[PDB]
C-alpha cells in the first residue's frame, strides 16, 4: 500500500521501482555498506533510489551478516559467556569477592589466594604461578559449559523447562547455571514454572527480584531480555544505549521530514516505502510460500542524486585552490543548513563521508554553483544525550567553516519557524505520525526523543539570536525538555 498524494513526484519514482521489479530488474545490495542497503533501479537499469529495509538493519533480524550467528542456536553460548565473563589470564576476585580466573571460572570460595592457586594447578596440570594462557582458559571454558549443560539435564526441576525452551532461551538458562551453578538456579522454582508455560513478561519481573541480579545487574538484565524477547539484541550494540534499537529507517525518513518543514532541501526525499525484491534477504519460511510471491518489506526509500562526491573530496581541493569569495559563500550557506539539521535531529554519526557536495534583472534565479546533499541519516533521533560527547560528537565542529558566525539569511529562514511553538508542535505531530506506524513503537520512548529535540531547538534558537557560530553552538551544554504528565 504505497501512495503519496502530497508528493506525486515521489510516488512516480516508487511506481517505476515496483514495475522494474515486476520485469525482473531487481535492486542490488551494495557491498560498500555493512547492512541491508540496496540500489533501486528503474526498467532501464538506472539507479533511482537507495533502499534500506527495517529488518535488514544492523540490529535487524534479517541482516545477512548476523544471520550466521542466528544459525548457531544455543551454540552461541560460548560467545555469549565470553562477553559477560570477559578474559583474564591471572587470578582476580569476582563481584562477590571470590577468586576467579580465565573465563568466569570459579576456583574456590576460600579467602586464601593459594587455595585458588593450588586448585588451579590441579585443573591445568602444571605449576601455573597464578598465570595461565589463552588456550588453557579456553580449555577450562568448554568444560565449564559442559558442566552447566550437564547440571541442567541431571536436574529434575531444571530439565523440563529447558526442553520446552527455544534454542535461544536455552542458552540463557545455561548462562545462569554457569554463574550460579545447578543447585542455585533451582531455588528460582517460581520462575521456572512460568518460563515453562511460555509467559515472558511474567518471569522477567520475578528474575528482577533475586539474590542474583542485585549483585550483577548489568549482566543480569542482559539475560532477562534474552529470556523475554527470545533474541540476541541485548548482546548487540550495548554501547549505543543512546539510540532506539531498530528504527533506523524511520530516522532516515524523519530526517527528510524535518528538512522539508525547515525548507533546508539538503536531504534527498526519503519516505517509508514497502518493497518486494527477489534479491532481498528473506526467512526460509517466507521463501517457501512464494512457491503469491515474497511479502513486501518495510524500509527507508531515499531518492538517488547524481553529480555529488564525498564532502572530504571537495574540501581537500578547495584547500589547495580556494574558491572565489562568492562561490565559497555558497558553500558556507549550505553548511549552515547541515549544521542546523544535524543539531535539530541530534545526529550521532556524521563524518565527511556522510554528506556530499556538488561543484559545477530576470524572472528566474540563477542556478547555485555549489550544493549540499545530506545522506545516511538513520543514526539520529537519540533517546537521550551521549554520556561522553567526545565519543559521539558533531564532527563538522572541528572544521574551520564552523567558526564563522551564522548568516542573517539562515536566521530569516529558520528563526520564524522554530520560535513559533505551533510550528514545533506540528513538527512533533508529524514525527509522531511517522514513528507510530512501527510495530515496536513506544509512547514513552517517543517522549524522550522529542525531549532531546525540544532541547536542541531550545539551544539553536538562542544561538541564532546571539549570532553565535556553529562551533559555539555545540559548546552550549546539552539539555532536554521533558513533559511531566
Amino acid at each position: 500500500r504505497n501512495e503519496f498524494p502530497e508528493d506525486p513526484e515521489f510516488e512516480a519514482v516508487v511506481r517505476q521501482a515496483e514495475l522494474a521489479i515486476e520485469r525482473c530488474i531487481f535492486p542490488e545490495r551494495i557491498y560498500q555498506g555493512s547492512s541491508g542497503s540496496y540500489f533501486v533501479k528503474d526498467p532501464q537499469g538506472r539507479i533511482i533510489a537507495v533502499f534500506k529495509p527495517k529488518n535488514e538493519e544492523p540490529y535487524g533480524h534479517l541482516n545477512p551478516k548476523w544471520t550466521k550467528w542466528l544459525q548457531k542456536g544455543t551454540g552461541n553460548i560460548f560467545e555469549m559467556l565470553r562477553i559477560d565473563e570477559g578474559l583474564r589470564l591471572k587470578i582476580y576476585k569476582d563481584t562477590e569477592g571470590y577468586y576467579t580466573i580465565g573465563i568466569g571460572h570459579l576456583l574456590t570460595k576460600s579467602p586464601s589466594l593459594n587455595a585458588a592457586k593450588s586448585e588451579l594447578d590441579k585443573a591445568i596440570g602444571r605449576n601455573t604461578n597464578g598465570v595461565i594462557t589463552k588456550d588453557e582458559a579456553e580449555k577450562l571454558f568448554n568444560q565449564d559449559v559442559d558442566a552447566a549443560v550437564r547440571g541442567i539435564l541431571r536436574n529434575a526441576k531444571l530439565k523440563p523447562v529447558y526442553d520446552s525452551l527455544d534454542a535461544v532461551r536455552r542458552a540463557a538458562l545455561i548462562n545462569m547455571v554457569f554463574q550460579m551453578g545447578e543447585t542455585g538456579v533451582a531455588g528460582f522454582t517460581n520462575s521456572l514454572r512460568m518460563l515453562q508455560q511460555k509467559r515472558w513478561d511474567e518471569a522477567a519481573v520475578n528474575l528482577a527480584k533475586s539474590r542474583w541480579y542485585n549483585q550483577t545487574p548489568n549482566r543480569a538484565k542482559r539475560v532477562i531480555t534474552t529470556f523475554r524477547t527470545g533474541t540476541w539484541d541485548a548482546y548487540k550494540n550495548l554501547g549505543r544505549d543512546c539510540l532506539v534499537l531498530n528504527q533506523g529507517y524511520l530516522s532516515e525518513a524523519g530526517a527528510s521530514l524535518v528538512d522539508q518543514k525547515l525548507e533546508l532541501n539538503i536531504v534527498p526525499r526519503t519516505k517509508v516505502v514497502y518493497l518486494a525484491s527477489e534479491t532481498f534477504n528473506y526467512s526460509a519460511i517466507d521463501r517457501v510460500k512464494s512457491r503469491i510471491g515474497l511479502p513486501p518489506k518495510v524500509g527507508s526509500f531515499q531518492l538517488f542524486v547524481e553529480g555529488y562526491k564525498d564532502a572530504d573530496y571537495w574540501l581537500r581541493r578547495f584547500e589547495a585552490e580556494p574558491l572565489p569569495e562568492n562561490t565559497n559563500r555558497q558553500l558556507l550557506l549550505q553548511f549552515e543548513r547541515l549544521v542546523v539539521l544535524d543539531y535539530i535531529i541530534r545526529n550521532t554519526d556524521r563524518g565527511n563521508d556522510n554528506w556530499l557536495i556538488k561543484y559545477d534583472d530576470w524572472v528566474v534565479v540563477k542556478e547555485p554553483v555549489i550544493k549540499v546533499a545530506a545522506i545516511d541519516n538513520g543514526l539520529a533521533f537519540p533517546l537521550k544525550h551521549p554520556d561522553s560527547w567526545r565519543a559521539y560528537p558533531f564532527y563538522w565542529a572541528w572544521l574551520p567553516q564552523a567558526k564563522v558566525p551564522f548568516s542573517q539569511e539562515i536566521k530569516d529562514l529558520i528563526l520564524p519557524k522554530i520560535s513559533d511553538p505551533n510550528f514545533v508542535k506540528d513538527l512533533e505531530e508529524d514525527l509522531y505520525e511517522l514513528f507510530k506506524k512501527d510495530p515496536g513503537f513506544d509512547r514513552g520512548q517517543f517522549h524522550k526523543q522529542i525531549a532531546v529535540m525540544r532541547g536542541q531547538i531550545l539551544n539553536l534558537t538562542q544561538a541564532l539570536k546571539d549570532n553565535k557560530s556553529p562551533l559555539h553552538l555545540v559548546q552550549m551544554p546539552p539539555v532536554i525538555v521533558e513533559t511531566a504528565r
